[PDB]
């Protein structure tokens, strides 16, 4: 915050920028994901190992 | 990493591993929420100078 640069910005460009939140967040989340996944997927085979 | 993180998990009991991986998703679930409301918080100046024209 950064309002007081964005409040002398056209609709269009801070709609823009809105926007672009949407797949930064996504790619956020996706990335948390994967995180997951390297530490479920050991503690899986490990079970199944024994 | 991903050798040590196993040779470390195959030394564990089966009750533990379970333990651990239900643990799993609730915490995962945690740091997303947390992530959204971040998120929330970037887009306020964005909302407000849209209502401030």
């Amino acid at each position: 915050d950064d309002f007081d640069f964005l409040k002398n910005l056209s609709l269009e460009e801070l709609q823009m920028r809105l926007k672009a939140l949407d797949p930064m967040m996504e790619r956020e989340i996706e990335e948390l994901r994967q995180r997951y996944t390297a530490k479920r997927q050991p503690i899986l085979d490990a079970m199944d190992a024994k």
